[PDB]
């Protein structure tokens, strides 16, 4: 019935900040649709959806990093 | 930057500091964000919020998420 | 200047000095650096490690560990 | 899963003292992680291809630096 909704900012508003948008479609296409799947992501998931640049899995990889600081910090609630 | 997820209504309602109503939107069936984003005011109050704040915060989240499959369905 | 080998799970608790933790790790189910890897707040936090330091030490040594393996990957 | 065996890559060590041509001869010949690399010795250089007079007593002065650090964390 309604798109799926899980997080307050989307997956394509976060790749479109970082300059990364290029990248939008191979992502989704994927089904790295969430944080929470993006915040799993390795080297080789980058490489699968076909991030080859170095500066550009540098920057993902980074933002995958704060992802999955941000969610630890709530854990520890 | 802020990258909070939630894969369920129980999340969405600890990741907007609502979480002391989990019980109550599960007991009334809202389990599915496709039911949430429709709640009204009538709603809110047949789960039990009362307080003017929550109502709001709650409503506002409603709205928000409203807007966000807004554009997704454009 | 730091050669710290190792190759299971119980040598790198030790090697980063949270030797302490060897067992719990273990009856948890956490015995391989691929779900070590994995490992978040609510995984440590249920093989018991409570205090703050000891948190940020663990999940500090495992993103660099992550970090290595996607090196590695590249 | 890229198995981890310590903080530092036998590759990073190798750039460091300026021997990165061997890269690949040791990782071939499996010497891939500090452990073992501390126990080379002189025919396990040759036989990974060192063989200049140079090379080889940069890589086992580096060797010995090497025992001389883990026999001390042992201590």
């Amino acid at each position: 019935t309604r798109p799926d909704y899980t997080s307050f900012n989307t997956v394509d508003e976060w790749l479109e900040a970082i300059k990364m948008g290029q990248y939008k479609e191979s992502f989704a296409n994927a089904g790295f649709t969430s944080f929470d799947v993006v915040s799993q992501m390795m080297m080789e998931d980058i490489l699968r959806v076909g991030v080859t640049l170095a500066g550009h899995q540098k920057k993902i990889l980074n933002s995958i990093q704060v992802m999955r600081a941000q969610m630890n910090q709530i854990q520890s609630v």
